[PDB]
């Protein structure tokens, strides 16, 4: 039965891991992004951003909050860069806020304000010896860009992308070896404007919208990546990559169809960003049910992905599901459903406080075997990868800091990384998310993913939790 052979499928990965499992070489850190933890908003002729201005719109946000202060970074980043150093962890994956550099989004006039914010932040990094792992686009697209030309749903929003990137390599990459062009483009299409749960909170052209805005994020990493390697790359030295979230896809049965239905359910998630860079074309599974509605790329536009695809991978990975093959219309095309319940009555994995994150160690070390195959053998990074507890503003700090379940969901993952690994994945390293509690974005500042609590109540202190005191142990071996 499958509730036989997924039983099976755990055992064979216990959850137990030490540094030792991993290359000498494998680089271990945390990550954040810029919204969920600067605060700072409008300091430094900072410009507003989409989620600025979603925030400030009451009900778009569970608990009425807004990440005008977050965990204040933006003033606290000394202290913080210690923390990772304290910790252990080699390297720290970021966002710049696109809003920092060019407040309206326009690319013309770089605000120095801003630069020297993220200069200070990543000369402090590198005093402590830890690498900034950057990414250029974690959904904090600028309203003025918003406003003025509809973002992501216009075809304009590649250039004023490309100008960004270009003043990123231009004033960091000299200290600055690791880029990550966009974070989730999936969320950012469809939360962002297909049900509009994300800012800008668009669901009025649900058929249209979220394909155009994949198109242009596909494009937009493209120009990215061409403009550091023709640029950049000679004199900098570093490599460029994008961070894509997959939540496993197991067929629910042998069924051949569910097989099909779950090989399709990777496509509408992981291919339809990769392989119009790999393959030059969206998945053929997207373009036979989604027709028109699906942008088609010119030949100078394939041409141009072919070229400048990836150095690597990023991999945002949190839960899995079992698919079953059924005969949100983007979720509605892929002809399934998911399920986390055995007929048995047994869930695949136990929740933790997001509805939809279930631990299912063994879908990591699936998701990382099957990009490497479909892939071509690339480089890949574990760029996020974790799990939230409950606070409502009620929880006790003591039962927030005794995450003795984030303990074991970073126990029973990490083996699957370094099975992953011996399953023969060139894995260059993994990401915590996150180092701190943040603004988990519609969520506000109910869900907690941080290794280090931060006490809202009190001043934002920070307070390690029993699982950043395991990674210190562990990152010591």
């Amino acid at each position: 039965s499958m509730a036989q052979k997924l039983n099976l499928l755990n055992l064979a990965v216990p959850p137990v891991t030490h540094r030792s499992n991993f290359p000498s070489t494998f680089t271990f850190g945390v990550a954040t992004s810029a919204y969920q933890i600067e605060g700072g908003w409008n300091e430094g002729k900072k410009g507003p951003s989409i989620w600025d201005k979603f925030t400030h719109i009451e009900g778009k946000i569970l608990d009425g909050s807004n990440g005008d202060v977050a965990v204040d970074h933006y003033h606290r980043y000394k202290e913080d860069v210690d923390l990772i150093g304290q910790l252990g962890f080699g390297a720290y994956r970021f966002s710049i806020s696109w809003s920092r550099i060019f407040p309206d989004g326009l690319g013309t006039e770089v605000n120095e304000e801003g630069i020297a914010f993220y200069n200070d932040l990543i000369n402090t990094l590198l005093e402590k010896g830890i690498q900034p792992y950057v990414t250029l686009y974690h959904w904090d697209l600028p309203s003025h860009l918003q406003e003025a030309i509809g973002g992501w749903t216009n075809r304009k929003i590649v250039d004023y992308f490309g100008l960004y990137a270009d003043a990123c390599f231009a004033n960091f990459g000299d200290r600055v070896k690791h880029w990550i062009t966009l974070n989730e483009p999936l969320q950012t299409s469809v939360n962002g404007h297909c049900i509009g749960i994300f800012a800008p909170g668009r669901n009025e052209k649900p058929l249209i919208e979220p394909y155009l805005v994949s198109h242009h994020q596909v494009l937009a990493h493209a120009t990215a990546v061409s403009i550091y390697r023709s640029k950049y790359k000679e004199s900098q030295g570093g490599q460029i990559g994008l961070s894509v979230d997959c939540e496993w896809a197991e067929p629910n049965s042998e069924k051949p169809e569910d097989k099909v239905a779950a090989d399709r359910r990777i496509d509408f998630q992981l291919g339809w960003f990769l392989d119009p860079l790999f393959f030059g074309d969206y998945p053929a599974s997207m373009r036979q049910k989604l027709g028109d509605n699906l942008p088609r790329f010119t030949p100078e536009e394939k041409e141009f992905m072919l070229q400048n695809s990836w150095d690597f991978l990023g991999l945002n990975h949190y839960t899995s599901r079992l698919i079953s093959h059924v005969s949100s219309n983007f979720y509605q095309a892929q002809e399934l459903e998911r399920i986390v319940e055995l007929e048995n009555g047994d869930l695949i994995g136990e929740r933790a406080a997001s509805d939809w994150l279930y631990a299912v160690p063994w879908g990591i070390r699936k998701t990382l075997n099957y990009m490497s195959k479909k892939y071509n053998h690339p480089p890949i990074f574990i760029t996020e990868n974790g799990m939230d507890d409950e606070d409502d503003g009620s929880a006790s700090i003591h039962d927030m800091l005794d995450d003795k379940r984030r303990v074991d969901y970073f126990k029973s993952y990490l083996a699957n990384v370094s099975q992953a690994i011996e399953d023969g994945v060139d894995i260059k390293g993994y990401f915590a998310w996150s180092l701190l509690d943040n603004f988990e974005w519609a969520q506000g500042y109910t869900k907690r993913f941080g290794l280090v609590y931060v006490d809202y109540k009190n001043g934002l202190t920070r307070h390690p939790k029993s699982s950043a005191y395991w990674f210190m142990k562990f990152l010591k071996g």
